[PDB]
């Protein structure tokens, strides 16, 4: 059949398939506070197991773990204020949530409020954090970096609560769940996978806090502030009530009293054996696990992933949909911890994942509003991301998701915390991940109240709503499957690189006082050039009938992604290899970030790191290149 | 056309080829002190590159690269006897010859002798080296190893000589060549390529020496040993001459000023495309410097490069030869310095290499007698070795290599000093090594004495051997081409893998003191079985004309070498990942070395260290299970 065919039919099927049902039954008790590795968790698990097997599609398996997740101690955690000796008014608040992964101590001490996280950015502001407890709000960016940072500002304690402004909701003895890992996955299995805990039991701190972080609510925020002397300013795109310092008379107190609790993690596949290269595959993710009943977090989710599966099973069965490649669904498990589950799955594979899997969607948080629809991936699914937005429709609005008024639409980065992340970032698998976003974010999302009725109640049409993000994670699979041709634009990156070698050209005068050439990276940039251009033209003279020779060409294609993680870095130390969207000194970004300290003057600039970052970056990219063709023996043998 | 075809023609062609000409021909005053990056280096280099332009074969370039290789500064390098003041005795000598990359300084102090450079187990003997210069023999081990020892004992300066015993030659006025480099190619571009000197410059330590190291002449041995009390052990298979002390009434001072010289090494290469699998390469390289004339180090080589590449060229345009895959020749420099030229290259495609050459063949030191046949290379060729060493007769004895009086065969690991090496372990690439070996290894080696005369002097035939080593390889060319199926011993590593866990069960008791279950090894030795076993089942089943089926497998079979490298250790750090031929914790082979440790109940075993290795080798083995198939997403879901 033909795209019009399959794009049609993949409508109708969208055209009669209840979402909200299932995003209601997954919120029955059967499986409510489906808490990472609980029982209601296993419950949905095989539930979700048994439906894949109901939809009668081929192989369907399970995936154990056992990772260490942090929980609450009987001991109760809480937030005194107190002067240089007991308290004196009362005990702010016994949160009702906690930060996973949080130092587990307990100190007092003087209480700054460094807005949004800190956001490592914020903390250029005047009062100094040198030695005392922190406030933030939930926002820019993630626990973890919010956390991280104040510590790097030799700091201790941090408290995080949702303001009114940024978090609009009517309750504020509302208490939400952290996660505080700088990371994906259990913290002690970095690039390898976990055993027992009779095996291989470290503690922690390899990649964790050290600094005890505590969630709070707004009303104990609202009498934190009660007890500053500080004024918070405008410049915070907040409102009235906060201060930025405890007032001097006296100070507070953070007790975190958490422990560790080895669980069994359970991820449940399932694929669609492809046609003609049924040994490659599209994975298709879904967090399944959440601390409240993750109506959103993880309900809307599974509701995708077990009704996206329930339509192409059919398709292929009934309709005539022959796939060329194999379609995978996978829900991952323990994901409130850092994709804890999808990421030790990805750590399995270390070095043969991009070898079988060559692009990752996900659904997770695809419902969430219904004004905008952001959407993050890697630029090798940028065209997909376009096509795909011309011909799917708005739920509320009857035009199409792409403004006809650009030529250039808006990609946003995969950040730390999203499931697909590491897929890209660690596995180097491609990675697309939308989203029917608002300008806020949904409040309830980290808290007991991310339940199907506050949502559908602040989302009426959710069922249209999913329908879409349905459909355009169903277009995805279609077309990254329905013709021999693999469809990802290793072209996009020729640009990416480009854009790199100016912002670095911002530097040839930095460059210059160093005895450094940086000839050797425009070579490499350019001997990659031209590995694409062979891969581009290769393609046009290959006809989509030698099953031989266009297989040789889409594994090149395969290839691209995966080869622009540092091949200088261990999984072990540094995770996230990929030099565009890792995270490390092997970063791109990381490079001219260092290199922007040279002018001032000062020693914050390691000349030492610098010289290798881009002795290495060069041949990173170069070789990129000799990986990528250049039909193999690259022979620019002059230079 | 059919093996004996191929066979008897390539037999014939040998049977008129002039080896012995060319070895000579090499030997020209044209390009006899063919030092590297020499201007006779460069000659030969381009005589090499031409004679292959005039074998009309296809492509055909030059590999250009700047390393840092260290050589004799103007100033004397030499040892003088002297005490502690008083520099006695005559100027024992100025050495003729020098270690490279050993560290340029100048010292004085006792002078112990640890037969055959300490062996690192030969340094258990009496006499303690604590804060002393060492004499050693050239043999067992590799000046790097010898001299590392004998730091790694905290003694300082080393001389090496060359025994009468072991190197039987007429002249004790003779001076030979020295490396000295723990390691292969460049040393201060450990897995990455190198670039200029103005760029990127570190000066050394990078894994060099830091003692000063000094190649004597016999007859310098011979007096140093006339001024020292101690005498000479039977234990050392060695004859009357030597001590093992100076004597207490003086000391011998060593001064080496030997400086780095930036020179630009020139790899040659020439392919034979393909008819079917083009972009497959069997790499047959050949080291084309020296620091004599290196009839026999060089020239040999060198020599079966250029012969050899001359008839498989001619076979496929004249005989009707149609290789199912590419050869590429190539001439490497800059080799007496650890292979830097052709490392360097392999540094080149760091993690794609595997993807193009399948396999390493070897001619260095093809020829130096005619009475045994070594043979070092990595299972995955072993059973190639043997039905060739089946298929070709002794050049003296009218019989074949072959001794038909066992089933197992002896087949020896390859040594850091070997061009092979660093292919096998480092670049993942199983590698084959040849040598018409003698009992003893012949003299003339690295010195001034490796002339096309004494050589032929001391081997009359040298063209009949010469012949057949030219056979052995060309066998394994038309072998590794000639059919369509990649034949390659993956299976060999089930035993390989059998037999750790065999030896790691020596230990079960010390495992059980630890609480570990070393259960999660026996898994993916398994999960690894049935893999291979499914290989060698897809095979069967396919036909050896659906050229995509078999790609597809082939590729399979061509990761199964390359997985086998730590992916957790970084080749910045550690270039020799491969688990099995490695060098560094990461080694298979270094973690029953730890254990050992742990019986003797004292420190010198790390559980930490243990405990990793362990849990890192095992995830390796699995991952290189994932990788090798189990069609894909490996169903063993249960454990
Ligand atoms: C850091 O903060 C402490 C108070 O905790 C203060 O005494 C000190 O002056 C600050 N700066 C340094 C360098 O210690
Ligand atoms: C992992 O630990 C759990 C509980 O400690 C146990 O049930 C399971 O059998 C262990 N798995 C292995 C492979 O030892
Ligand atoms: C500078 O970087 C080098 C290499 O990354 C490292 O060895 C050194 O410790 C660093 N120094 C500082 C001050 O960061
Ligand atoms: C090491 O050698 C020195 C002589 O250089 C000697 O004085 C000392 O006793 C030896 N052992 C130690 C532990 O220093
Ligand atoms: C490398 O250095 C040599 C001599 O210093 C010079 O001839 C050559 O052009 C340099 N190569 C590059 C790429 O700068
Ligand atoms: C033991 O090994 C661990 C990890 O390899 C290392 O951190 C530690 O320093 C080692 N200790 C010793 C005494 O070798
Ligand atoms: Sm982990
Ligand atoms: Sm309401
Ligand atoms: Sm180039
Ligand atoms: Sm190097
Ligand atoms: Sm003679
Ligand atoms: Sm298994």
């Amino acid at each position: 059949l033909y795209w019009d065919d399959l794009k049609r039919k993949l409508s109708e099927k969208l055209d009669s398939t209840d979402f909200t049902s299932t995003i209601k039954l997954l919120n029955e008790n059967s499986y409510v506070p489906r808490e990472a590795g609980s029982q209601k968790d296993e419950n949905l698990a095989l539930y979700v197991e048994n439906e894949f097997r109901e939809f009668k599609l081929s192989k369907v398996w399970r995936d154990q773990h056992f990772v260490k997740i942090q929980v609450k101690d009987s001991a109760q955690n809480s937030v005194i204020i107190v002067d240089k000796n007991g308290r004196l008014v009362y005990l702010v608040e016994n949160p009702g949530g906690y930060v996973a992964y949080s130092k587990a101590a307990t100190v007092t001490g003087k209480l700054v409020h460094a807005n949004f996280g800190t956001k490592k950015d914020f903390e250029d502001l005047y009062t100094p954090v040198n030695g005392s407890i922190v406030i933030v709000r939930a926002g820019k960016i993630t626990f973890a970096e919010k956390v991280a940072n104040a510590e790097s500002l030799n700091a201790i304690g941090v408290l995080i609560y949702m303001d009114q402004t940024k978090f609009p909701i009517v309750n504020a003895e509302l208490s939400f769940f952290g996660h505080a890992h700088l990371g994906t996955g259990d913290p002690y299995t970095p690039g390898f996978p976990s055993f027992n805990h009779t095996q291989f039991p470290p503690s922690r701190s390899s990649g964790l806090p050290n600094i005890p972080v505590q969630t709070i609510s707004r009303a104990a925020a609202e009498k934190l502030f009660g007890n500053m002397e500080g004024d918070c300013p405008s410049d915070w795109k907040t409102d009235s009530t906060c201060r930025m310092v405890t007032s001097e008379s006296k100070n507070v107190k953070l007790t975190v009293s958490n422990v560790l609790k080895e669980i069994k993690i359970l991820n449940i596949f399932g694929v669609i054996k492809g046609f003609v290269e049924p040994d490659h595959y599209v994975v298709v993710g879904a967090q399944r696990d959440a601390w409240g009943p993750g109506a959103a977090k993880s309900g809307v989710g599974t509701a995708l992933l077990l009704k996206l599966a329930q339509m192409f099973s059919d398709m292929v069965l009934k309709d005539g949909f022959q796939p060329s490649r194999s379609i995978i669904f996978a829900s991952w498990s323990a994901g409130d911890f850092g994709s804890v589950g999808a990421t030790e799955w990805l750590e399995g594979y270390l070095s043969s994942l991009h070898l079988k899997a060559f692009t990752y969607i996900n659904l997770d948080k695809a419902v969430l509003g219904t004004s905008n629809f952001k959407v993050s991936a890697s630029p090798l699914l940028y065209t997909l991301i376009e096509k795909t937005m011309q011909n799917v429709k708005h739920p509320v609005t009857g035009q199409f998701l792409y403004q006809d008024s650009n030529w250039a639409s808006k990609v946003e980065k995969l950040t730390l915390d999203n499931a697909a992340f590491p897929f890209l970032a660690y596995s180097g698998i491609p990675a697309v991940s939308f989203c029917f976003c608002e300008d806020t974010d949904y409040p309830y999302l980290g808290t007991t109240m991310d339940t199907y009725k506050e949502l559908i109640e602040r989302i009426p049409e959710l069922n249209k709503v999913a329908r879409a993000a349905a459909e355009v994670a169903g277009q995805f699979v279609i077309k990254l499957t329905h013709d021999v041709e693999l469809n990802l634009d290793y072209e996009e990156y020729n640009s990416q690189l480009l854009s790199f070698v100016r912002d670095l050209n911002q530097y040839r005068a930095d460059i210059k006082e160093m005895g450094l050439s940086l000839q050797w990276l425009y070579s490499a940039r350019g001997d990659f050039f031209r590995a694409t251009s062979r891969l581009t033209t290769d393609f046009g003279n290959a006809e989509k009938t030698d099953r031989f020779v266009m297989k040789k060409l889409n594994d090149r294609v395969m290839r691209v992604e995966y080869h622009f993680l540092s091949p200088y870095v261990s999984p072990k130390e540094s995770p996230f290899r990929h030099v565009f969207w890792g995270s490390g000194s092997h970063t791109l970004p990381a490079l001219l970030e260092n290199l922007k300290l040279r002018k001032q003057n000062n020693g914050a600039f390691n000349e030492t790191l610098f010289r290798n970052q881009l002795a290495l970056a060069t041949w990173t990219i170069q070789g990129a290149a000799n990986a990528l063709s250049g039909d193999v023996w690259d022979i620019d043998n002059e230079f």
